[PDB]
């Protein structure tokens, strides 16, 4: 991985640390770019809810992962499942339960950093994965995705920056989510996420993330060139914001 500090470090060296799992997958692999690009030409919104118990950026939420996943099967376009332990307080088991219960795409969002961790992404029934380019050198970041893609997952690539966003591009990005909030210091700037986004090629689908409230916004990112929109925390809250949030 990257040279890094603080709370990234340290999340970067329990991933690492991480042991893997075995088990079988079994559900067929769901493309969430092909979904959300349905949605697009069905002129349909395209929210993807997360999934979080806990995240540095909120309060706690105790919440049934089922029920939550079988309710958003209803609107979301698909699903974040955070994995990651220590800052989110999330488990494999998340993803395995929410996977065995709805079908609509499902993406596992940790802090990628070996393949065996796509792996388990694969046998629990992730349909793809987020790929964070603060995290990894140019060559693992490219290492991954080869990986995912031999598997059939097209992963997501996470972008906060020109230079995120340049490397995105090197390894040819499909899918890239454009987020507002910083690894780090948790500043969120709309303003450079818009640039960011205007900066992309229309052939790449993009998803904006962290940040979004309500439909305006919403709107206004569409117009903008936006497919779709990670929304987490908030729906965690109020999981029925969606409907209102779709229309």
């Amino acid at each position: 991985p990257r040279y890094l500090k603080g709370a990234l470090k340290d999340v970067v060296q329990l991933s690492l640390r991480r042991p893997s799992l075995r088990a079988s997958r079994q559900r067929p692999i769901i493309s969430l770019r092909e979904r959300i690009l349905e949605f697009n030409k069905r002129n349909i919104t395209a929210i993807i809810a997360v999934y979080k118990r806990k995240s540095p950026s909120g309060l706690d939420v105790e919440r049934d992962p089922i029920e939550y996943a079988k309710f958003m099967e209803r609107y979301a376009v698909g699903l974040v499942i955070l994995t990651e332990e220590k800052y989110f307080n999330g488990s494999y088991e998340d993803l395995r339960k929410i996977a065995s219960s709805v079908s609509i795409p499902i993406l596992m969002w940790d802090f990628i950093v070996k393949e065996s961790q796509i792996d388990d992404a694969y046998n629990l029934g992730a349909d793809t994965v987020g790929l964070i380019v603060k995290i990894l050198t140019e060559r693992e970041l490219e290492s991954l995705l080869e990986y995912a893609r031999s598997y059939g997952m097209e992963p997501a690539i996470v972008i906060n920056d020109e230079e995120d966003l340049d490397i995105a591009l090197r390894i040819g990005a499909r899918i890239i989510i454009i987020s507002s909030r910083d690894l780090e210091t948790l500043e969120i700037n709309k303003e450079n996420q818009r640039k960011l986004i205007s900066m992309i090629p229309s052939n790449v689908v993009k998803v904006a993330a962290s940040g979004i409230s309500e439909r305006n916004e919403i709107e206004e990112l569409r117009k903008l060139g936006v497919n779709a929109f990670e929304i987490g925390s908030s729906l965690m809250r109020n999981p029925e914001k969606i409907k209102e949030l779709i229309l």
